[PDB]
């Protein structure tokens, strides 16, 4: 199964400040097909914030695996994909969110286990987080004013992915 | 001038009813290079989720003009595009975002002034708000659960935009 094939795109927030945040990924993620959600330590979770901002993603919610650390967030993943919004000074393998998706759909068409990485509300992931990951991924914005919502980037991504999975299935 | 470019883009809200929504779109406006947001009829502006959301964006809600008509707020654009989030089985040319984006670019080039219109929370934009359009513009999402939140698609429109934007000149 196809639409299944997006269920194997684990979305993981590192740890998130704002609850409404949480909710807004999920519903991000539920529009464009993914189901996964995974938080490590995040600040304020569960919460009516994220419960409003999820507008119906609750499923989404309720199956989020919450733990303790970025390590086990990412057991048993194939490949691992970490978000930047500047120039981070780690010569990574960088890619725009297009590239992202096709890494992602060339893993999930091999029965892999994508994991897409945000980090914090404006700072981001640490440059140890980064580290951890094997590609990343940077939406190309204003570098006057850089960083997207979290929730907002959770959704360029997932709409890339969705875009290249309709370009897969010819549609 | 090239940034400047994407001054002549014009975001249109009509008649959003979260406040919060407005102040996330600004966002996503900044941090793609768009600043011209028109409000059509907001329930609640100004408002403190507004300027809360707009994270650092307050320039472009200052800036916002608030009209009482959607026909006021498309003065003097050489196209108008409206967002749909279904078949809304109205017969007119339907663009995915990375083509919106390329009509958008090809009237920026030209001196031109382009509306992109969103409409209201779930329901969208209006039959009549629709049939004032020259182009409706769909993002491909799940439709089991169709609708992204106003500010995400906002977001996403924008940075394919910016993408096309950036393609034009090499980058």
């Amino acid at each position: 199964f196809q639409s299944m094939m997006l269920d194997r795109i684990r979305v993981v927030l590192v740890n998130t400040s704002h609850p409404g945040n949480i909710g807004g990924a999920a519903r991000a993620m539920k529009n464009m097909g993914l189901s996964q959600l995974v938080l490590v330590q995040p600040e304020s979770f569960p919460h009516g914030d994220a419960v409003a901002r999820a507008s119906g993603a609750t499923d989404i919610l309720d199956a989020a695996r919450v733990v303790d650390t970025l390590e086990e967030a990412l057991s048993g993943c194939s490949v691992v994909l970490g978000t930047s919004a500047r120039d981070r000074r780690i010569p990574w393998p960088l890619l725009d969110p297009r590239e992202c998706a096709t890494t992602c759909l060339e893993h999930l068409e091999a029965n892999g286990e994508v994991a897409l990485v945000f980090g914090r509300e404006y700072a981001g992931l640490t440059n140890e987080e980064l580290q951890r990951c094997q590609f990343h991924v940077h939406i190309p914005s204003d570098p006057e004013f850089g960083s997207l919502n979290l929730a907002a980037a959770v959704q360029v991504l997932t709409y890339e992915v969705r875009m290249a999975w309709l370009a897969a299935q010819g549609k």
